[PDB]
């Protein structure tokens, strides 16, 4: 029960195979457009990459099998589990996070690869941004361990993981009622590929949004569209980023709270 040191998930990853990553990136691209996609081919590429050890291909493919959302991909819980175990075999931090969502978090302590840790803790122990963000959500709100959660959520966003920066904005908006500091973190989330934050900032600066939901920020026509367009761009391609967003559009002041509710 000792808080984990913040480590980069990019420190405990296996080497990325070039041949396999090409299969993976073609499959990922084919999984996007307004066909309904060549699913037998998508599965072929993903699996081919997975057999060579590609860990994102294992993650993407298992997400197809774990659910059954693709029209041409069968739900196969066991195929997902076996892909999750291959990830763990390579000590891939995302592999622990994915397995705990399959067979239960507490099922991790039994697994020899966790070293007596639950799946979330083991993945967070390797700096996995999803695992640290989920623990942050349990610690901040469910448990009364707000400080541990914010720390873990801060570890996740420092690695560029947008949903953690989204939880930051949510925290400041909701727990601390610090709207301008919340807006700073929602924006950082957008610049990291945050879909939900781009939509949220669209409504923040939308005229049709009830002022309460907009944190009483004044509507802004250009800001409203600049964010909704980013939301549309990430909706077609979730892998894009926006490294100039912060500089290109500095956030407006707040009529009551300013640039940080703390120091207005």
């Amino acid at each position: 029960s000792k808080p984990f040191v913040c480590v980069n998930e990019k420190d405990h990853l296996p080497p990325l195979d070039p041949q396999a990553d090409a299969w993976y990136r073609e499959a990922a691209t084919l999984a996007k457009p307004d066909t309904l996609r060549p699913w037998p081919r998508i599965v072929g590429l993903y699996s081919k990459a997975a057999e060579r050890g590609h860990w994102k291909a294992m993650h993407n493919l298992a997400n197809l099998y774990r659910t059954g959302w693709p029209g041409g991909v069968e739900k196969d819980t066991q195929k997902a589990l076996d892909l999750y175990q291959k990830m763990i075999d390579l000590d891939v931090p995302q592999g622990f996070y994915d397995m705990g969502a399959m067979i239960g978090n507490r099922a991790g302590v039994k697994n020899p690869a966790t070293d007596g840790l639950t799946f979330l803790d083991k993945a967070a122990s390797l700096g996995n941004p999803p695992a640290l963000t989920e623990l942050g959500k349990f610690y901040i709100y469910v448990a009364k361990k707000k400080d541990l959660g914010l720390a873990y959520t801060h570890c996740a966003a420092s690695q560029g993981y947008a949903p953690a920066s989204y939880e930051l904005g949510a925290y400041y908006k909701i727990v601390e009622h610090n709207f301008p500091k919340a807006l700073v973190y929602y924006q950082v989330s957008v610049s990291q590929g945050g879909k939900s934050a781009a939509f949220f900032l669209s409504r923040v600066f939308g005229s049709e949004t009830p002022p309460a939901s907009a944190m009483w920020y004044a509507p802004d026509e250009k800001l409203r569209e600049a964010y909704y367009s980013i939301y549309k761009k990430l909706e077609a391609d979730p892998d894009l980023r926006f490294p100039n967003l912060i500089e290109d559009y500095p956030l407006p002041p707040h009529p009551t709270q300013g640039y940080d509710a703390d120091r207005p």
